[PDB]
């Protein structure tokens, strides 16, 4: 096989849904072969955590790593971390929206019909932020 190198392809067991993306590559709801790579796989894979990453190396029982934690360790920031909140335009109904584009220095007459003006309010005053 190969030798004085570490290649492994590597797979990610993903059990989220059909768009939740990567790299660029539209991952699928599925498992994903990795193709035999020194090491960038696995941390690129890693780096992400929404997916998982696991190495397969056919022909080696040695090892198996008795490192259980990971996630752990020195705790800075966090604040709950557990569910997104998803609770902001959720509030904005159909009346609101014009009340509150007109009561905010926003006039709509032409546009913001109904669908624009309820999506219109999005939370990204300043430059490019994602809420």
């Amino acid at each position: 096989g190969s030798h004085m190198d570490k290649t492994f392809c590597v797979v990610v067991q993903n059990r989220i849904k059909e768009g939740y993306r990567r790299a660029g590559f539209s991952f699928h709801l599925g498992d994903n072969s990795l193709a035999a790579v020194s090491e960038s796989q696995l941390a690129q894979l890693k780096a992400d955590p929404r997916l998982v990453v696991q190495i397969t190396e056919t022909g080696s029982q040695e090892g198996g790593e008795g490192l259980s934690k990971e996630p752990a360790g020195s705790d800075e920031q966090k604040q709950l971390r557990a569910d997104p909140p998803s609770t902001d335009l959720n509030t904005f109904t159909v009346e609101q929206l014009k009340a509150q584009l007109t009561e905010r220095g926003i006039t709509f007459k032409q546009s913001a019909t109904k669908a624009e003006l309820i999506a219109l309010f999005a939370p990204a005053d300043g430059e490019k932020s994602e809420a």
